[PDB]
């Protein structure tokens, strides 16, 4: 969910995960992904 995902230190996007970051959990109604 969107505040495990930032206060785990990793950011909530649509798109897909930007370079060094990969998909760990999801945000905004399972929507989203959670990048770090």
């Amino acid at each position: 969910d969107h505040y495990n995902c930032v206060s785990s230190g990793g950011q909530c996007l649509y798109s897909a995960c930007p370079i060094f970051t990969k998909i760990q959990g999801t945000c905004y109604r399972g929507k989203a992904k959670c990048c770090k």
